[PDB]
Protein backbone atom coordinates (compact mmCIF):
# COMPACT_ATOMS: atom_id res chain seq x y z
CA UNK A 1 0.00 0.00 0.00
CA UNK A 2 0.86 3.49 -0.67
CA UNK A 3 0.41 5.15 2.56
CA UNK A 4 3.37 7.87 2.71
CA UNK A 5 4.09 11.65 2.53
CA UNK A 6 6.83 13.44 1.22
CA UNK A 7 8.93 10.76 -1.08
CA UNK A 8 10.24 12.22 -4.18
CA UNK A 9 11.46 9.66 -6.97
CA UNK A 10 10.67 6.64 -4.03
CA UNK A 11 11.69 3.59 -6.05
CA UNK A 12 11.88 5.53 -9.40
CA UNK A 13 14.05 2.84 -11.05
CA UNK A 14 14.14 -0.14 -8.63
CA UNK A 15 14.09 -3.62 -9.91
CA UNK A 16 13.14 -6.79 -8.56
CA UNK A 17 14.52 -10.04 -10.03
CA UNK A 18 13.14 -13.75 -9.31
CA UNK A 19 11.21 -14.69 -6.35
CA UNK A 20 10.69 -18.04 -6.01
CA UNK A 21 9.46 -19.89 -2.68
CA UNK A 22 8.63 -23.72 -2.52
CA UNK A 23 8.34 -26.01 -5.50
CA UNK A 24 7.91 -23.46 -8.73
CA UNK A 25 9.05 -23.91 -12.15
CA UNK A 26 9.08 -21.17 -14.19
CA UNK A 27 10.50 -20.39 -18.09
CA UNK A 28 9.76 -17.64 -19.67
CA UNK A 29 11.17 -13.93 -21.02
CA UNK A 30 9.80 -10.55 -19.84
CA UNK A 31 10.86 -7.58 -21.59
CA UNK A 32 9.85 -3.55 -20.80
CA UNK A 33 11.13 -0.82 -23.63
CA UNK A 34 10.62 2.76 -22.66
CA UNK A 35 11.84 5.34 -24.85
CA UNK A 36 15.93 0.87 -31.85
CA UNK A 37 15.36 -1.47 -29.10
CA UNK A 38 17.01 -5.23 -29.31
CA UNK A 39 15.64 -7.29 -26.32
CA UNK A 40 17.04 -11.12 -27.12
CA UNK A 41 16.61 -14.61 -25.48
CA UNK A 42 18.29 -16.72 -28.16
CA UNK A 43 18.24 -20.27 -25.75
CA UNK B 1 3.96 -1.35 2.43
CA UNK B 2 5.23 2.30 1.76
CA UNK B 3 4.65 3.70 5.55
CA UNK B 4 6.97 6.60 5.34
CA UNK B 5 7.86 10.30 5.89
CA UNK B 6 10.42 12.53 4.69
CA UNK B 7 12.21 10.03 2.09
CA UNK B 8 13.78 11.62 -0.53
CA UNK B 9 15.42 9.25 -3.50
CA UNK B 10 14.44 5.95 -1.39
CA UNK B 11 15.85 3.33 -3.13
CA UNK B 12 16.03 5.30 -6.33
CA UNK B 13 18.39 2.62 -8.40
CA UNK B 14 17.99 -0.74 -5.61
CA UNK B 15 18.34 -3.69 -7.78
CA UNK B 16 17.99 -7.27 -5.98
CA UNK B 17 18.99 -10.30 -7.77
CA UNK B 18 17.55 -14.14 -8.10
CA UNK B 19 15.71 -14.72 -4.58
CA UNK B 20 14.93 -18.66 -4.22
CA UNK B 21 14.34 -20.68 -1.06
CA UNK B 22 12.99 -24.33 -1.52
CA UNK B 23 13.29 -26.21 -4.49
CA UNK B 24 12.81 -24.29 -7.49
CA UNK B 25 13.98 -24.23 -11.08
CA UNK B 26 14.34 -20.51 -13.00
CA UNK B 27 15.32 -20.68 -16.51
CA UNK B 28 14.35 -16.95 -18.51
CA UNK B 29 15.26 -13.33 -19.02
CA UNK B 30 14.21 -10.06 -17.05
CA UNK B 31 14.89 -6.72 -19.03
CA UNK B 32 14.07 -3.19 -18.19
CA UNK B 33 15.46 -0.58 -20.62
CA UNK B 34 14.05 2.93 -19.29
CA UNK B 35 15.49 5.68 -21.80
CA UNK B 36 20.08 2.56 -28.58
CA UNK B 37 19.62 -0.30 -26.46
CA UNK B 38 21.09 -3.78 -26.68
CA UNK B 39 20.16 -6.31 -23.95
CA UNK B 40 20.68 -10.26 -25.22
CA UNK B 41 21.25 -13.13 -23.56
CA UNK B 42 22.57 -16.35 -26.73
CA UNK B 43 23.14 -19.10 -25.10
CA UNK C 1 8.30 -2.20 5.25
CA UNK C 2 8.87 1.30 4.76
CA UNK C 3 8.39 2.66 8.62
CA UNK C 4 11.08 5.30 8.62
CA UNK C 5 11.38 8.84 8.92
CA UNK C 6 14.41 11.59 7.65
CA UNK C 7 16.21 9.32 5.51
CA UNK C 8 17.62 11.06 2.48
CA UNK C 9 19.20 8.22 -0.29
CA UNK C 10 18.15 5.33 1.48
CA UNK C 11 20.10 2.30 -0.17
CA UNK C 12 19.75 4.26 -3.45
CA UNK C 13 22.50 2.84 -5.08
CA UNK C 14 22.14 -0.83 -3.67
CA UNK C 15 22.88 -3.81 -5.51
CA UNK C 16 21.38 -7.48 -4.01
CA UNK C 17 22.85 -10.26 -5.98
CA UNK C 18 22.00 -14.29 -6.12
CA UNK C 19 20.55 -15.06 -3.03
CA UNK C 20 19.65 -19.32 -2.65
CA UNK C 21 18.69 -21.30 0.49
CA UNK C 22 18.01 -24.67 -0.58
CA UNK C 23 18.46 -26.84 -4.06
CA UNK C 24 17.49 -24.53 -6.60
CA UNK C 25 18.49 -24.50 -10.08
CA UNK C 26 18.68 -21.03 -11.95
CA UNK C 27 19.67 -20.16 -15.30
CA UNK C 28 19.00 -16.41 -16.84
CA UNK C 29 19.50 -12.75 -17.41
CA UNK C 30 18.81 -10.07 -15.44
CA UNK C 31 19.83 -6.76 -16.78
CA UNK C 32 18.17 -2.96 -16.38
CA UNK C 33 19.47 0.05 -18.22
CA UNK C 34 18.20 3.72 -16.72
CA UNK C 35 19.66 6.47 -19.04
CA UNK C 36 24.52 3.10 -26.00
CA UNK C 37 23.68 0.47 -24.00
CA UNK C 38 25.51 -3.08 -24.07
CA UNK C 39 24.54 -5.46 -21.99
CA UNK C 40 25.32 -8.99 -23.10
CA UNK C 41 25.38 -12.83 -22.37
CA UNK C 42 26.93 -14.63 -25.03
CA UNK C 43 27.52 -17.87 -23.55
CA UNK D 1 12.14 -3.64 7.49
CA UNK D 2 13.40 0.08 7.47
CA UNK D 3 12.90 0.74 10.88
CA UNK D 4 15.10 3.59 11.70
CA UNK D 5 15.49 7.21 12.43
CA UNK D 6 18.09 9.84 11.05
CA UNK D 7 20.11 7.67 8.64
CA UNK D 8 21.64 9.99 5.49
CA UNK D 9 22.77 7.79 2.45
CA UNK D 10 22.08 4.68 4.63
CA UNK D 11 24.18 1.88 2.80
CA UNK D 12 23.80 4.08 -0.54
CA UNK D 13 26.31 2.36 -2.79
CA UNK D 14 26.22 -0.86 -1.38
CA UNK D 15 26.82 -4.43 -3.07
CA UNK D 16 26.00 -7.76 -1.74
CA UNK D 17 27.44 -10.66 -4.00
CA UNK D 18 26.59 -13.97 -4.44
CA UNK D 19 24.67 -16.07 -0.99
CA UNK D 20 23.95 -19.76 -1.42
CA UNK D 21 23.04 -22.26 1.40
CA UNK D 22 22.86 -25.62 0.53
CA UNK D 23 22.93 -27.30 -2.73
CA UNK D 24 22.36 -24.99 -5.28
CA UNK D 25 23.12 -24.12 -8.98
CA UNK D 26 22.91 -20.60 -10.29
CA UNK D 27 24.44 -19.93 -13.81
CA UNK D 28 23.60 -16.02 -14.96
CA UNK D 29 24.18 -12.49 -15.62
CA UNK D 30 23.05 -9.54 -13.75
CA UNK D 31 23.84 -6.04 -14.39
CA UNK D 32 22.42 -2.86 -13.37
CA UNK D 33 23.50 0.54 -15.12
CA UNK D 34 22.55 4.13 -13.94
CA UNK D 35 23.72 6.87 -16.05
CA UNK D 36 28.50 4.52 -23.70
CA UNK D 37 27.89 1.55 -21.41
CA UNK D 38 29.16 -2.11 -21.93
CA UNK D 39 28.74 -4.36 -19.32
CA UNK D 40 29.79 -7.66 -20.96
CA UNK D 41 29.87 -11.30 -19.94
CA UNK D 42 31.59 -13.46 -23.28
CA UNK D 43 32.37 -17.20 -21.57
CA UNK E 1 16.78 -5.15 9.68
CA UNK E 2 17.15 -1.41 10.41
CA UNK E 3 16.53 -0.78 13.63
CA UNK E 4 19.34 1.80 14.41
CA UNK E 5 19.27 5.79 15.45
CA UNK E 6 22.23 8.44 14.47
CA UNK E 7 24.54 6.67 11.93
CA UNK E 8 25.23 9.14 8.99
CA UNK E 9 26.48 7.22 6.06
CA UNK E 10 26.03 4.03 7.08
CA UNK E 11 28.04 0.78 5.25
CA UNK E 12 27.75 3.03 2.84
CA UNK E 13 30.14 2.03 0.37
CA UNK E 14 30.49 -1.52 2.06
CA UNK E 15 30.96 -4.41 -0.69
CA UNK E 16 30.55 -8.18 -0.17
CA UNK E 17 32.34 -10.63 -1.79
CA UNK E 18 31.08 -14.47 -2.37
CA UNK E 19 29.58 -16.37 0.29
CA UNK E 20 28.72 -20.16 -0.18
CA UNK E 21 28.07 -22.99 1.87
CA UNK E 22 27.75 -26.03 1.49
CA UNK E 23 27.39 -27.89 -2.17
CA UNK E 24 26.88 -25.10 -4.50
CA UNK E 25 28.11 -24.55 -8.11
CA UNK E 26 28.02 -20.58 -9.24
CA UNK E 27 28.97 -19.24 -12.43
CA UNK E 28 27.95 -15.90 -13.33
CA UNK E 29 28.23 -12.32 -13.65
CA UNK E 30 27.18 -8.96 -11.09
CA UNK E 31 28.17 -5.70 -12.34
CA UNK E 32 26.62 -2.33 -11.07
CA UNK E 33 27.63 1.29 -12.73
CA UNK E 34 26.21 4.23 -11.15
CA UNK E 35 27.33 7.29 -12.78
CA UNK E 36 32.37 5.80 -20.51
CA UNK E 37 32.40 2.67 -18.44
CA UNK E 38 33.39 -0.78 -19.53
CA UNK E 39 32.46 -3.77 -17.58
CA UNK E 40 33.96 -6.87 -18.80
CA UNK E 41 34.37 -10.59 -18.46
CA UNK E 42 36.05 -12.47 -21.09
CA UNK E 43 36.61 -15.88 -20.45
Amino acid sequence: SNQGNNQQNYQQYRQNGNQQQGNNRYQGYQAYNAQNNLQGYQA
